[PDB]
């Protein structure tokens, strides 16, 4: 959709989270307003990011060694020290690729669990991070397992101190770890002013 702010009727891809700043990915132009941001900015990705694709899938950061993560198509580039590995087309299928994977819903990181997991549409994948194997397929479902959000998940990153950052289509839900309820229904143009 549209960044128009002014109109209920936006949409995202993929977000992730650095430091204490907050980017959103739109197709191929990207959102920056947090920390001292009155206003948003729709600028161009490759404007800045050089060896970084379009269309970013899911986007997820890692907050222990500081790096970053951006999924494209049935490839993966790996952020190291502000800057995407040149000539790195991975491939999920390196390891991961189970049935017809390729393109992903959102992908977050869960520090008092060391396991993330992504969305397909409709399915609640988890990866092993410590022990390092993903498990068998595990078609489970997202809205189960979390009854608040939805079956659909567009992006979803970790923002807080112990929230969830969750939104689908044109409402950012926040889920609270507390007693899995949430307490934050606002829409993605609830902080720009509109
Ligand atoms: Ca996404």
């Amino acid at each position: 959709m549209e960044p128009a702010l002014c109109d209920p009727n936006l949409s995202f891809d993929a977000v992730t989270t650095v430091g204490n700043k907050i980017f959103f990915f739109k197709d191929r132009f990207f959102w920056l307003k947090v920390s001292e941001r009155p206003k948003t900015s729709v600028n161009l990705i490759s404007s800045l990011w050089p060896t970084l694709p379009s269309g970013i899938e899911a986007a997820y950061e890692i907050e222990a060694r500081n790096q970053v993560f951006l999924f494209k198509d049935d490839k993966y580039w790996l952020i190291s020290n502000l800057r995407p590995e040149p000539n790195y087309p991975k491939s999920i299928h390196s390891f991961g690729f189970p049935n017809f994977v390729k393109k992903i819903d959102a992908a977050v990181f869960n520090p008092r669990f060391y396991r993330t997991y992504f969305f397909v549409d409709n399915q609640y994948w988890r990866y092993d991070e410590r022990r390092q194997m993903m498990d068998p397929g595990y078609p489970k479902l997202i809205t189960k397992n979390f009854q608040g959000i939805g079956p659909k998940i567009d992006a979803v990153f970790y923002s807080k101190n112990k929230y969830y950052y969750f939104f689908q289509g044109s409402n950012q839900f926040e889920y609270d770890f507390l007693l899995q309820r949430i307490t934050k229904t606002l829409k993605s143009n609830s902080w720009f002013g509109c």
